[PDB]
């Protein structure tokens, strides 16, 4: 399991669309939302890893972080979730 | 290992914003390193430590928002890709 994670300036309008572009781009990779500014995508192999990452670094946006991670599903799922407002209540 | 601490906290009020400033000021405090504006790691030399530092950002959570805790080596931490921001016409030096 491959984890995106950046840090993007969102000042200015094209700080914003830039923000949006760097996105929609992660999306059509195949990549899922965890959380705002957190995606992640499960891989078959280092070598779908590898190309995977050199796409980012292709496709990176004009200023900003990027970082990415490779964990195991294992380690993934294992991950604590805390939540603020945590009831679940229906209308 | 690292505990990778990812959060995803509201910033549209005066509140949100303060809360936001109380949680990373609790991170920083415990120990925490920024890692970046949203995400923050800390060192564990002892995996009993790892349940303590949990509880305590159980019992520390903000009051909105999504806070995610992940458990990492210390070598994929330290082979995480870093990635620069950089147009793809940039001037070089």
């Amino acid at each position: 399991r491959v984890i995106v994670f950046f840090d993007l300036p969102v000042i200015t309008p094209e700080n914003r669309h830039n923000y949006s572009v760097f996105r929609k781009y992660l999306i059509k990779s195949g990549f899922i939302m965890q959380q705002k500014s957190v995606y992640s995508k499960l891989v078959l192999n280092l070598t779908n890893r590898d190309s995977i990452v050199k796409s980012i670094e292709k496709n990176k946006p004009p200023e900003g972080l990027v970082e990415v991670l490779t964990v195991t599903e294992k380690q993934y799922a294992k991950m604590e979730i805390i939540i603020g407002e945590s009831k679940t209540e229906y209308l």
